């Protein structure tokens, strides 16, 4: 597992349409990204590239086109992963978003009750107080990391709710989800040792089977069952044993975790990005906070936070004038189809009352479309109606440090500075 080690990206204008390599981590950091997509949806809509670090992948850049790719379970799987590359050989981990009907089905409504309405409504006064206590703390006379502040800081502590984790030893599961999502044969992100992989993996299995165990017990000496997935999880008859199949024990907390993990962070890190591009919006907002909940549909849309899903073909498929061949990896551009003017007019503009925002590709559509959309747009509401009780402005003061991934398209440093209401 080589390490990738950041280089100059070129203008995509200096390529031929067969070297475009869109696989590069760099690309977003770099801030190429936008040209090389726009140049691929013009030119090349359902582009083959044959010479990659990943190996060959097709990628599918249009909206219309990733909405087929997406919705067509059909013609294109989602197993064996669903990251452009592959993980390292031993520690594959097997999950339901890269799992094809019908199984795909079985696992995904086994765990779905945590998500339910009536669920995520116990978990908001939780949420509240919580981003309250944040932002009450958050200096106001000098700037600060808005990243391991605000967004790792909740997200954190959402992840510990999830599964009633040791609310103290939250850190872990960030650490563990950092660590899978990243892995640079995968993504090109920054884990490259694949010993720590394992590590991780075997404390992550004693750390799951002791907490279930602990919370089994807790229900028989009847504590409450709380909102979180292992208490649901041994509430079902079907899955009151999930810890003697530990294939999907281990798939289904992970995938839990994994998949709020970066997502939300980045989603509550890149509002205030776009706000600081698009200054304006924020007095739009304060004159009428009603656009919270489209607001963050367009935070979501704008920031695209998981940049594509993969998928194989499962027989040849005619898509853009191309013909696809079974076997072929193809890589749906979420972050380039939520760019398509043919979509959306006046792309690259952060508008908070967007008529269409809520049609965004951020979540994927079709079977796999994220399983925790309405947890986060929750998070995120929460997160600016307690914003806009507290600040008159939020600035950005220096320019982000963005995350080296092809997969995520997130920030390590974003250095903020308050200015409190009265
Ligand atoms: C803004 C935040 C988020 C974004 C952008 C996001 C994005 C995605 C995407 C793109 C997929 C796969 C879509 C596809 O293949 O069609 C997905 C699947 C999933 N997400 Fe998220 N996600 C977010 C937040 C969350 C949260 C908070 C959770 C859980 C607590 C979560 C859990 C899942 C799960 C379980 C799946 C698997 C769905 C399936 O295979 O059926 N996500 N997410
Ligand atoms: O080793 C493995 O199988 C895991 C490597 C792939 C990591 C997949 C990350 C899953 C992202 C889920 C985001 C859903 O919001």
């Amino acid at each position: 597992m080589p390490e990738f080690v950041e280089t100059p990206i070129p203008d995509v204008n200096t390529l031929a349409l067969e070297d475009i390599d869109v696989s590069n981590p760099f690309l977003y950091r770099q801030g190429q990204w936008r040209a090389y997509f726009k140049r691929l949806r013009d030119e090349a809509p359902v582009h083959y590239q044959k010479n990659s670090p990943f190996g060959p992948f097709w990628s599918v850049t249009r909206f219309e086109d990733i909405l087929f790719v997406d919705k067509s379970h059909d013609l294109f799987s989602a197993e064996p992963q669903i990251i452009l590359g592959d993980p390292p050989e031993g520690l594959s981990v097997e999950m339901f978003i890269a799992m094809d009907p019908p199984k795909h089905d079985v696992q995904r409504s086994s765990v779905q009750g945590v998500v339910a309405p009536k669920n995520l409504k116990e978990m908001e006064g939780l949420i509240r107080s919580r981003t309250g206590d944040v932002l009450d703390s958050l200096p106001t006379d000098k700037p600060f990391n808005w990243v391991p502040a605000v967004s790792k800081e909740l997200t954190g502590r959402m992840l510990a709710t999830l599964l009633d984790f040791p609310y103290e030893e939250r850190h872990k599961l960030v650490e563990w989800s950092d660590r899978m999502a990243g892995a640079a044969s995968a993504t090109g992100g920054e884990f490259a040792d694949e010993n720590a992989m394992f590590d991780d993996a075997a404390d992550m299995a004693r750390s799951f089977s002791r907490l279930w165990r602990d919370k089994e017990a807790r229900r028989a000496a009847g504590e409450e069952p709380g909102f979180d997935l292992i208490s649901l999880l041994q509430s079902n008859k079907e899955t009151k044993d999930l810890i003697n199949r530990p294939m999907e024990f281990i798939g289904n907390l992970t995938l839990l975790i994994v998949g709020g993990n970066d997502t939300t962070r980045n989603s509550m890190s890149g509002g205030l990005v776009a706000m600081n591009e698009f200054p304006r919006e924020f007095e739009k907002l304060k004159a009428k906070p009603e656009l919270i909940p489209n607001m963050v549909s367009e935070i979501i849309r704008w920031q695209t936070p998981l940049a594509y899903m993969r998928r194989i073909a499962k027989q040849d498929v005619e898509l853009g004038g191309q013909t696809i061949k079974k076997g072929d990896r193809v890589v749906m551009w979420y972050a380039s189809g939520n760019r398509d003017e043919r979509k959306f007019d006046n792309p690259d503009q952060f508008i908070i009352d967007r008529k269409d925002a809520r049609n965004h590709m951020s979540f994927g559509y079709g079977v796999h479309r994220c399983m925790g959309n309405r947890l986060a747009e929750l998070q995120l509401r929460i997160l600016w109606e307690e914003i806009l009780k507290r600040f008159d402005n939020i600035e950005v003061v220096e320019e982000p440090e963005r995350v080296q991934s092809n997969f995520v398209r997130g920030y390590s440093r974003l250095m903020v500075k308050l200015t409190p209401n009265s």
